[PDB]
C-alpha cells in the first residue's frame, strides 16, 4: 500500500514560498513514484502562544495559494481549519482536511469537515489516550467521513514536553490509517531538530501508513516553527531513509 | 469579595436550572459576603460519544438563563465554543467561560474579549501554569478588563489529571484565579470523595473564587453525573471553605 | 490526636549543628504541647547526583550525634537506613525508622527496619502509585512493625520535576498514619522555597497526621538540599500556621 | 558488536536456566555477528506483595549461573541490591546489572566498579536521560571501565511507562546504550503486544544492544509471567533485528 508523505512549510507565508517548496515535492513525488504525496500549509496558525506572532494572510488568501500549488504541480492539497464555517470554503482545494490536535474533540468541526466528502485527518489532543481516537473516528464516520486519519504528534509529559509513546501506532491502527507527525512531536509547548530523524526512524520501524513533516527552505527565517521545520535540501535524504527501513521493517508489522 | 460559581453542568432544562437557581439565590442570601454567578452550559460540544447529550440549543438556552437572572437577579456565565456564540451569550452572560481546550484560540478570545463582558478561561490540560500569562494579554489587546484562570487540572499519564497546587500562586501574578472543584478530579476519556478535601486545599493555597457544578439529583444528571455535587451539600461546603478562608488569608503570600 | 512535626537539618554536617537546631526544636517542643516533635537528621546522604556531592561524616558518628541531641533534649529521633545491616545499629538511637523514597519497595531493608521494634516511616517512591503502599504497609506488618507512617514526598512529572496529587493523603490514610514532607516535595530532581508553605496549607486542609521540614540555622550554607531547607527562624511561625489551619478544617476531615 | 542480553527473569532452578541456555547457546552459534550474555535474578528484591516469590538465594544461584558458563561457555549477568553481594557475584557475572529503584545508591555502584567487571545500570523510572551522566561518572570514579546503560521505561502517571527514544541518543554521548524490551512495556503495580513493536524502535533509532526476558513456557514463569518472551520466538526477533539494524545503521548519528 502506497505510504503517504504529507509535508510543506508550516504557515503560507507567502504564495511565493508555496511554490517553491511544491517545486522540490514535486520533483521527490516523480522520484519516489511508491509514495503519496499531500502538500500542507495552514492558510492561519490560530493558537500561537503570543497574540503578536504570525497568524497569516487569512482564508481567502491562502485557498488561492494552495489552489495556485495544486494547478502549477498536480499536487494533493491538506491545510486544517479551526472552526466549523471553514471546513465548505477549505474543501474547495483540500484534498485532506486537517483537524488541530487541540479541536479533535469538537463535534461540529469534525462533523462540518466530514460532510464535506473530503479524507479527513485528525491530529491527536496531547491530553488524549490513544485508545479514546476510537471516539473520534467514530464521531467522523457518522458524519460521512469515508477515509479517515490519526495523527501523532506527542503527549503532555510533564510542563513544557511532549513524549511519543509508539504504543499508540498499533492501537490506533485499529480503527484508522495512522499517520506520525515528525515535526511537532519533539517540539516543546509553551534540543528538539536533532531528535526528527531518529524518531522519524522508530516511527517506521514500529510501522505508520504515512508521516508528516514540515520544511522551509530556510528554516531559521520561518515565521512559524523556524527551530523545527525541516531544511527543504534535506527532505529527500529523510525520505528515502524512511522507505528503505520501512521496507526491511514490513515483513514484521503485527496484523491490526 | 470571594467567588462562587455553581450550577449543573448542561442546561438540562430552564425548569431544571430554576431549581438550582432558587438555592443558589438562597445561598446569595445567606453569605452576602460572596458573590454567586450562576453557571450552565447550552451545549457540550466535546462529549466523547456522538451519541450522548450536547443539549437543546444557544437559543433555548440563552432563554433559560434569562430566566434565572430575570426570577433571581443572579449573575450568569456559560461557555461559547465558536467566535460567533460570543455577542448572543454576551446578552445574559456576565462572564464569558472559555473551555479549557480552547483556552489558546486566539479568534476565541478576542470574540469574547470584544463583548466588553468578563471572560474566564479554563486553564488546558496540556498548559503550563507561567504560560498563562500570555492567554491574558490576548484578552487585554482584546479589550477585557475583568480576567479570570481557572484550575481544572493537568494531563497526568493517560485517562488521568492531577492538580498542581504550585499553579494558584503562579497565575495570580496576572488574573484572579478560580478553582474549579468538579472537572479537576474527574477521569478524562474515585473522583467525587476527592472534590471537598481538594476544595479546601485550594482555598488553604488561596484562590479568588471557587466553580462546583451541582445538580438535585447528580445520579439523573445528563452530563457529568458522576462528578457533580448534591444541592443539598453545597451550603455546607461553602461555610467550610469561608471559615478555613477566614483563617488562612492570614497567610497568603503577596505575590 | 497528637500531630507529628518531624523537622531538622537534612546532613548531620556536625555534631554543633545539631544541637543547634535541636534547641530551637526543644524550645517549640514546650510552646506546641499539642505537638509531637521527632528530630530528624541523616547520617549519610546515599543517593547524591554527584559522587562529588557532602555524603556525610559515617554512621557510627551520626548515631553518636543524634543520641547526644535525645540526652541533651528529651527529643525523639529519627534517621534513614539504605541497607539492612544498618537497622540494627540505627535501632539503638532511632525512635522512628526512616525508608527512603527509593527504596520503599526493598523487601529486606523493609523486613530489617520492621524486626528492630522501633516505628517505621517509608517516604512513598516518586514512581509508587498511592494505592499501591498498601503491599508496602503489609510487608512492615509482616515484618513485625506496628506503628507505620507513610509520607508524601511528590510525584514524578515529566523530568527534572515533581507534583503533589493530594488525594494521595485520604487514599493511604486508609492502611497507614500519612506524614506530608514539605520539603523534597517542591525539589525539582537532578522555583521551589516560594512553594513550601502554600503546599503545607494544602496538606493541612485536606488532611493528614504530620508534617515533615527540613530546617537549618542558614540554608545558604547547607551542605545539601540549601536551597529548600527552611530558616530555622521561620519554624515557629510555619507551625502555627497549621496548627490554625489544622484546627479550623478538621472537623470537615472525611473519615477513612 | 551488537549485543544481545537474554534469559528467565527469575532463577527458577538450574535447570530451567540450562533449558534456556542451550538455546541462547544456538543462537549463539547461529549468530556468530552478536554477542549474547546470559541473564537470570537469584533474587527479585522488590515484588509488590511479601507473598511472591523471591528466588532460592544468593549462593544457589551464583552455583547456578556458573552451570551455564560451564557448560555452554556463555557469558553471564545478574543482578545485585546491597553492597555486599557485588564480590560474591563477580565470581560468575561478566556484568553486574543495577536496578533501576538503585541506579542512584553510590554505595552498590562503587561496590559494583571495585569488583572490576562490567557494570550495566538500568536508567531508574525518575530519571532523566541528562542525569545518566552523573551515574557513570560514580562509575568511573569508582574504577569501572565497561559501562551499559539500559533504557527501561520512565513513569507516565500511574501504572504506566512510557519510552522515550530521545534517551538512547542522550545517554549515548557517556555510556553504550542496552534497550530492555520486557520491562519497558509492563505496567508497574497491553504489555505482551507492544514488546518486538518497539524493539524494532530502538534498532532503527539506535542502541548498542537489547536486552530480553525469555521462558519456555512464560504462563508458568514465577515472575513476569505476563511478559516474558517464548523462548521459541526469540530466534525471529533476533534476526529481525540485526535486518532492521543492518539498514538504519547508516543513519545513526555520530553524537
Amino acid at each position: 500500500e502506497k505510504f503517504l508523505v504529507i509535508a510543506g512549510p508550516c504557515a503560507i507565508e507567502s504564495e511565493e514560498l508555496l511554490l517553491k517548496v511544491g517545486e522540490e515535492i514535486k520533483r521527490l513525488s516523480e522520484k519516489f513514484k511508491e509514495v503519496e504525496f499531500v502538500f500542507k500549509s495552514s492558510f492561519d496558525k490560530a493558537n500561537r502562544s503570543s497574540i503578536h506572532s504570525f497568524r497569516g494572510h487569512g482564508l481567502e488568501y491562502g485557498v488561492k495559494a494552495l489552489r495556485k500549488v495544486k494547478e502549477e504541480f498536480g499536487l494533493k492539497i491538506t491545510t486544517d481549519i479551526h472552526e466549523s464555517w471553514q471546513a465548505e470554503p477549505v474543501a474547495e482545494v483540500a484534498d485532506i482536511i486537517q483537524i488541530p490536535a487541540f479541536l479533535c474533540g469538537q463535534t461540529d468541526l469534525l462533523l462540518a469537515a466530514a460532510k464535506t466528502g473530503r479524507a479527513v485527518n485528525v491530529k491527536k489532543g496531547q491530553f488524549l489516550a490513544p485508545w479514546d481516537t476510537k471516539n473520534v473516528v467514530e464521531k467522523l464516520k457518522f458524519g460521512g467521513a469515508k477515509e479517515i486519519y490519526l495523527t501523532e504528534r506527542g503527549t503532555t509529559f510533564g510542563y513544557n514536553n511532549l513524549v511519543v509513546d509508539f504504543r499508540s501506532l498499533p492501537i490506533m491502527k485499529q480503527w484508522a490509517k495512522v499517520i506520525y507527525d515528525a515535526t511537532h512531536s519533539v517540539q516543546l509547548p509553551g534540543g528538539m531538530r536533532e531528535f526528527i530523524f531518529p524518531l522519524i526512524r522508530a516511527a517506521v520501524a514500529v510501522g505508520c501508513d504515512g508521516v508528516f513533516m514540515e520544511t522551509h527552505p530556510e528554516p531559521e527565517k520561518a515565521l512559524s516553527d523556524a527551530s523545527t521545520q525541516l531544511p527543504l535540501s534535506q527532505l529527500e535524504g529523510i525520505i528515502e531513509a524512511i522507505l528503505e527501513i520501512r521496507e526491511v521493517a514490513s515483513k514484521y508489522y503485527e496484523t491490526i
